Order: C-alpha cells, then sequence, then structure tokens
C-alpha cells in the first residue's frame, strides 16, 4: 500500500511542531515529502532533511499558517505517516498554560503524565478490530527521550521542570473559571492544553518513543487577564528560538535507538493484543 | 448565500426556549421565518414579532412538542440562524436540577460558570479551520445580561439566585447517585441540564450577549424520590406564566446595546482568530 | 420489521459475555440465530438453547474471538436484539480492574453504581426523537439479579462483593497513573472497565432487568507491574469455570419475572418519554 513520493525516502527522528512552529530552520537538503496512508492527508507536507548527519522529519501539526485547529486534527493520518518514513524517536513541541506559580511563561516542562479531558477527536486507536489492542499507559512518555529534552535545557541554560501533569481539553474554547478550579484543585494538574490526545495514544501504538517539550505560554485563567489565542501565539513566537536550541542539541544525539528499558511504548503490542 | 423565507426580516433579540417552552405567547405581528444555514435546519420555524417596540426572535430549541432532545440538536444551525436575523441578545430559559437544598424547586437561577461534561455533541465550534478560533471564556456569560435578569426577578418578588455552577451532562438519561455525588460533592456545581453546550460556546463565538434564566425543577437524586422526566416537565409548564413575566419585563429594556465592558463575548474574535 | 432466521425463536434470559467468554457451554439444543435490528449486525450470532428448561440467548458482546473492541461494538444493536427475542433478564459478565486493595484478582464483584468517563461511543440512547425519553438512572442496576448473583456466589463459596462503583472508560488503552489517581483518590470508584456504557443505559431504556458479574482481573496501575491485556484475557480464562458455575446455578432461578418493585428500569418508559 505503501507509497512516498519522493519514492525511497526515510527518517530516524520526527518533530511534531505546534503553535508557533510552522516550519523547521535549517535542516538542510530539505525535501517535502507526500506520504500515503490509510486515512487521507496528514497536517501538511513531511519535511526531510538532515540536521548533523541525522535525518530529521518535521511536521506541522496545525499546517503551515495554522489552518487546523486541534479537533480537526488527522491524527492517525500524521503519526501514520512518521511510522511510515522509520522514525524512533518523535519530539513534540506544544504551548501549554500553567496551573501553577512557579511554572512561569517562558519556562520549559518536560510533562511525565497526562490527563485526558477531550471528547470530540473521533478516534483514539488504530486497531477497532479484529486483532483488538489495549495498550499500557501507565507511563504514557518515553523516558529516554524526556531524559535527553531534559540534559539539553539544562546544558543551554535553560529552566525546565521535570515532571508534570499535562490535562488535555478539547477546546477550542479555552476553560472556565470553574473548569480550571477543577483542573488545578481537584484533579492537582500541573499544565493544560488541546493537543496531546489522541497524538500520544497512536504514537504508543506505532512503538515510537515519544516526549513532548512543553512551553509555558500563559497562566490559564488565574492571571489578572484571562488568557487569548493571540497572547500564546505571541509568546511562542519569541521564544521559538530557544526553542530550535534544544532540537539542534538534542537531534545530533538521536543517532542511535532508544534504550528499550527506558521506553515503555517500544514493545507495546507483545503483550497488548487480543 | 443568506436568504430567509419571508425575506428582510430582522430581530433584535433573540429567546431560545427549553423545555415547557415551545410557543412564545403573545409577540405581537407575529411570522413565522425560515432562515437558511449552512448547518441545515434549526430546530424549528424561528417566530419573529415585538414586544413594546422590541423585534424578538423566539426558537424552541427541542422544536414544538419537544420533538428534538438535548444530544440531537442542531446547536449550529440555530445560532447561526439567530445571527443572521441580527440578534445582539440572547436569553436562554431552562429547566435544571439542583445540587444544594437552598436553591429549591420554582426558584430561578443566574448562573455564572459551567462545567462541560458532554461529550457527543459532535461540534463544539464554528471554526474548523482554516482561520483557527480560541474563544475566552473565563466568564462566559453576558454579565450585562444577567444583571438585567437579576434586576427583572427582584422587581417581581421572585426568588432568583445570582450565580451558579451549572454541570452540563451528555444524557439523555439522567445521573446516577455515584455520579451525582461528583457533580455536588467533588466538582461543587449548583445546578445540572443538558442543554448548555454547546449553545453557550457558539453564541460566544457569533459575538452575542448570552445569559441563562433557568428555573429549578427538581434536586436531581438528592430528594426521597429520584427525578423523571413527567417532573420537569409539570414543574415547568407549572411556572412558565412566571418565566413569562421576567421576559415581557426585560425585553423592553433591551432596546440599546450590550455594555462592551460587561460582554466578555461581545469582541471574543479580536484576539482569538490565527 | 422484525426477522429472525431461523423464525419464531424465543427466549428468556440473556447472558452478555465479555472478555474470556465467547462461547456457552453447554446450553442444551443450541441454535444459532440472526435477529434483524434497525442498527445493523450485532457483534454475532445469538446462541439461544435450554438450561434447566429455561430459554437462553447468548452474545458474546466482543464477538467469536474478541473481533471487537469496546468502543467499535454495537450496542444498540445487542441489546435491541435481545429484547425482540423476548428476554427480561439479562446477565452481563466482564471483566474489571481494582482501585482498591481488598477487591483482590479472582473475586467477584457486583457493583451497584458506576461513573461514565466515556466519550466516543456514538449512541447513549435509543430515543433521539420525536419521543424525548429521558430515563432514571440513580439507581442503575437491577436489584432482584444482583440480589440473586450474590446469593449464588455465597453459595457456591465465592467471594462475591455486594456493592461497588464501576468506572467506565473509553479505551483501547489503559489508565495513566494520573488518571487511575483520579478514579481512586477523587472519585472513589472500586472497579474499572471499558463495556458497560451505553450498553446498560441502552437495557434499562428497554425494560429489561440488567445486572453485572464483574471479575477483579488486576489492580490497574497501582501494582508493580502495570495491567496489560495479556494478564486480563490470562485470569478471565483462569477463573471463567467459576462465571460458569455461578451461571448454570442462577438462571434456573430466573424462571419467573423481575420484581417490579426490585427492578429500577422494568417500567422505564412510564414516566420518562414526552
Ligand atoms: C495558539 S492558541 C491555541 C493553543 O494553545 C494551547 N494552550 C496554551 N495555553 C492553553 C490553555 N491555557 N488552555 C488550553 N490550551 C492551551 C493549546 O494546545 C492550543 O492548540
Ligand atoms: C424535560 S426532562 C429533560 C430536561 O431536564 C433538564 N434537567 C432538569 N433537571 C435535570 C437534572 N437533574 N439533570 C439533568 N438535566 C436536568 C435537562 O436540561 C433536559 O433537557
Ligand atoms: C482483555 S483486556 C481488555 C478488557 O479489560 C477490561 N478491564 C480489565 N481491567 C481493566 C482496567 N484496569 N482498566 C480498564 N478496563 C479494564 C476492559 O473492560 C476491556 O474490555
Amino acid at each position: 500500500f505503501e507509497i512516498t513520493r519522493p519514492p525511497g525516502v526515510r527518517a530516524h527522528v520526527g518533530v511534531i511542531g505546534g503553535s508557533g512552529l510552522y516550519d523547521p530552520g535549517i535542516v538542510e537538503n530539505p525535501v517535502e515529502v507526500k506520504v500515503s496512508t490509510p486515512y487521507g492527508n496528514p497536517s501538511d507536507f513531511i519535511v526531510v532533511g538532515d540536521v548533523a548527519g541525522v535525518k530529521v522529519a518535521f511536521l506541522p501539526r496545525h499546517g503551515r499558517g495554522h489552518r487546523i485547529p486541534p479537533h480537526a486534527i488527522n491524527y492517525r493520518a500524521n503519526i501514520w505517516a512518521l511510522k511510515a518514513l522509520g522514525v524512533k524517536w518523535v519530539i513534540s513541541v506544544s504551548a501549554v498554560g500553567s496551573l501553577r506559580e512557579d511554572y512561569r511563561p517562558g519556562d520549559f516542562v518536560v510533562p511525565d503524565q497526562f490527563i485526558d479531558m477531550t471528547k470530540n477527536r473521533r478516534h483514539y486507536t488504530f486497531y477497532d478490530g479484529p486483532v483488538t489492542v489495549h495498550v499500557s499507559m501507565a507511563d504514557p512518555f518515553c523516558e529516554d527521550l524526556r531524559q535527553r529534552l531534559i540534559d539539553s535545557g539544562r546544558r543551554l541554560g535553560y529552566t525546565v521542570h521535570e515532571r508534570g501533569t499535562y490535562v488535555c481539553i478539547e477546546g477550542p474554547r479555552f476553560s472556565t473559571r470553574a473548569e480550571s478550579r477543577v483542573w488545578k484543585d481537584v484533579f492537582k494538574a500541573d499544565i493544560i492544553g488541546m493537543t496531546l490526545v489522541p497524538e500520544i495514544n497512536l504514537a504508543c501504538e506505532a512503538q515510537l518513543c515519544y516526549a513532548t517539550l512543553a512551553m509555558v505560554t500563559d497562566y490559564d485563567v488565574w492571571a489578572d487577564r484571562p488568557v487569548t489565542a493571540e497572547e500564546v501565539e505571541r509568546v511562542m513566537i519569541s521564544n521559538v528560538e530557544r526553542a530550535r536550541r534544544m532540537l539542534y542539541d538534542v537531534i545530533p544525539k538521536l543517532a542511535g535507538e532508544p534504550e528499550l528499558e527506558r521506553c515503555s511504548c517500544c514493545r507495546a503490542l507483545d503483550t497488548a493484543a487480543i
């Protein structure tokens, strides 16, 4: 079934850019690639090129120009396409709100947990039968990659919070005050966004080593002015150079393979399929 | 694209009637209007007429005869149609359950917050791309209208609770005891219903001044007999005259425009669109 | 509309088998039956036969061979088909995780409450209009049947926990640690599974006496190794003989009708329809 145009393209690391991150810059020797999927179009062309001898595939989850809101993303096509290229590692870069004073706008967070409060994403899996698949996601992120992101941040002198629970909401509207109080005071979540689920579910089912590098862009409803879309975008674009510096530091060190014992999803299917 | 039959019809105030409220009574000079929408049919004909020189559009959200349950309402068509008529203010009248002893059957509530626990409403926005829109809904109701409803209630001698958090559930079944304990004791919500979301989301995106006048019809699972549909309908029909008296008091005072500084959604799109 | 092949088949008790329970064994005089529904195919053929003079209909909710995951089950077709055969009682057998130390793998639980945390089941009711139906589900299980299951377990010498709140999650992935902490410590649920909703909703709307016999197969994320699909299936298959012994004990005593005063859904429609 699988066809790419141009043919024969492969990559080792995938980067899924979120808010503010619509192009890479600069993969060398870039090529725009069309990757067939059983689910139709990924968000945009995938750009494949080289970073210090490592082949990287970049996909803007919202499309170039931020054309696709969180609820309308073809998550299945995006992850299928990256898997079809041969990627082993996936770095997601995302904008998040903070539910705690000490996670400040401009700080990075490398989450370790999530809570799914989405509702309208239509498909939360690749496996609709006849092989029933129930992956374990107790520890949903790839720890090998998490630790490499934290190390890079520290080496560059950036603040990187080493843990966090991400509450994923449906959107596109932001939370009410009453909702935000539930997330913060009842669920004791740390950060909030709209795009993690079902991206992470699908990455795990695909046996990828996936981790999120989140940038705090706002304090949700808790600052004297509530979050707006314009604020999020401005803070992300202001800080995108720091995100790029982290990526160009991390990627050369991903030439090898994830360590199985620090990659919860890397053999996910072995015990998950009935 | 926009066509009405008859042509040329406009209105200033919209009223969305809930349980028990299927006709107005009596807009003068009433006309039934068909309003084209990109989403198909609204719940029913919209009835447009005059109340003390203010043009009012009435829409029964469940259709005449209560034909459309909460999960099957074409929320996008309903709000598009009201916007297309030129309305600035939208009064929703709704039946709710109470999660607290002091919010008693027969009392009105003018909520200020909500928590969305729906799942199956299919579209929670008008904006699916390519313009991505994330409206702020920290304070989701229009405060100008809330205060006018409270003032009218007080002037008429009715009990009107001046705040409340509405938990919106999916339905159509009512809550289990275990669910109701979560709403009451964990989320600390005050009232419960099925129709607020995504109606309110869409109204905000449409830059309307929307507020809910809720009538408590029951105590959910917490009275010696649990809520039934027959009970809700009976209590609403018993009290509909009081709701009508409030409307005929409020509407003449809506001849002007919402105050921007007391209308959180009136310029929602200015900072929400990417 | 209603056609069966072969024609004329009727049954009194339905059994909906979950994980590990794909065939009965041994209804005498078994026949595989096709039952037309307005919703298309049930999960598999329904097998009808006799158990000590009581006519029983068995339906594997996942299909033979566990071909259909929880989110892909045609719940409406399954319950319509059982109702069309004339069943009055429905015993569901299900695998669940435990959120409490004392509900141990191998123990049975007869839940009394549930919390619905699903999102993607598409239809949560039979009633989409023009008759609006809102069933009361404060006490969602049929108490007559619950008590008969508990009595059978005790008579056979098995551990059967006499109450429990079932949290139904969407899946197919298992919960994260952060999610499981919400279920356990915030919602104070006892057991967790994926298939109860909307099966139970539909059974109640169909005026069936429905109860769940759950078998604890795992402790979710809380044991030194998190739950896997292979573990659940193995524990269920190891214990399926005990589930069969309970069924063959209970079924002969269901020759009569549910007691109305101990069957919350048996006249559900009387007060639910508008
Ligand atoms: C560009 S504005 C929209 C983006 O903001 C992200 N995000 C940032 N702050 C928040 C917040 N407070 N709540 C929800 N999502 C947020 C979401 O993942 C979404 O794609
Ligand atoms: C006419 S019965 C159905 C209506 O009852 C309203 N409602 C009243 N009481 C409750 C309650 N306790 N829980 C949920 N919705 C309720 C819902 O919004 C729905 O449209
Ligand atoms: C055969 S593995 C999948 C089945 O496990 C059941 N189940 C058992 N343990 C759990 C658990 N911890 N969480 C969710 N569902 C579970 C679900 O209802 C599902 O159909």
